[PDB]
């Protein structure tokens, strides 16, 4: 259904809310959540272990398959694997772990995944874990990004100072 609500329009095609990105997926019905994946779909941490718990482990036990068989996804790239109960499709992403030496150029090449989807709830990638500056992965997002993401921000302090980044 897509039914995003209170979101805040930041350009013509880029959306944020300081939410809970799994009760969005919930409220929402999306067609596709992007998930903050690493390259092993390996989702004990960050967004991926909530949007998996979120699943009852659904999620975890398809990644596993899934990269038994395929191999495992690049920095920067993606993989569309189940929704599950969240929505139709899961848009696997691999951010950069700047926090583990990865090149936040890849960043880019992250978010130019999310093209190939007419809409999309996700996570700021890179966040986290991931260690790369919010304010960076945002501008990445807005300056990558042609089609239409609605952005999930949980912490209230890291949404205001993102929204006030975004409109100086
Ligand atoms: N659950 C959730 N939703 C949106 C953003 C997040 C960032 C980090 C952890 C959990 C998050």
């Amino acid at each position: 259904v897509n039914s995003f609500s209170g979101y805040l329009k930041l350009t013509d095609n880029v959306y944020i809310k300081n939410a809970d990105i799994v009760e969005e997926a919930k409220k929402v019905k999306p067609t596709v959540v992007v998930n903050a994946a690493n390259v092993y779909l390996k989702h004990g941490g960050g967004v991926a272990g909530a949007l998996n718990k979120a699943t009852n482990n659904a999620m975890q036990v398809e990644s596993d398959d899934y990269i038994a068989t395929n191999g495992p996804l690049k920095v920067g790239g993606s993989c569309v694997l189940s929704g599950h109960n969240l929505a139709k499709h899961c848009l696997h992403v691999v951010g950069p772990n700047v926090n583990k030496g990865e090149d936040i150029q890849l960043l880019k090449s992250a978010y130019e995944n999310f093209n190939q989807h007419e809409v999309l709830l996700a996570p700021l990638l890179s966040a986290g874990i991931f260690g790369a500056d919010p304010i960076h992965s945002l501008r990445v997002c807005v300056d990558t990004v042609r089609t239409n993401v609605y952005l999930a921000v949980f912490d209230k302090n890291l949404y205001d100072k993102l929204v006030s980044s975004f409109l100086e």
